[PDB]
């Protein structure tokens, strides 16, 4: 099944915009689809630049990162690790 995890954005989705950019590279290195979602219910598809811009406004908001695939855990863990600094 799919694997997601709620992560609170403390006015910093992580190390600058590297996380978002790195995600694109991770999706290629890992086998699984990663998707981001804001508490507002806005699906910030990690495969869309427009979505990344919307997440930027999520400074202090909660989001729900979802990952599907064999390595879905790695992708999600990698993103969570980056968001946690």
């Amino acid at each position: 099944m799919t694997v997601k995890q709620t992560v609170e954005i403390t006015n910093k989705l992580g190390m600058h915009a590297r996380p978002a950019m790195k995600l694109f590279e991770l999706m290629q290195g890992f086998d699984a689809e990663v998707l981001l979602r804001n508490d507002e219910g806005t699906e910030a598809e990690a495969n869309s630049v427009i979505a990344l811009l919307m997440l930027d406004s999520a400074k202090g908001r909660q989001i729900e990162v979802e990952a599907t695939g064999p390595q879905e855990e790695e992708a999600l863990a990698a993103v969570i690790a980056l968001f946690n600094s």
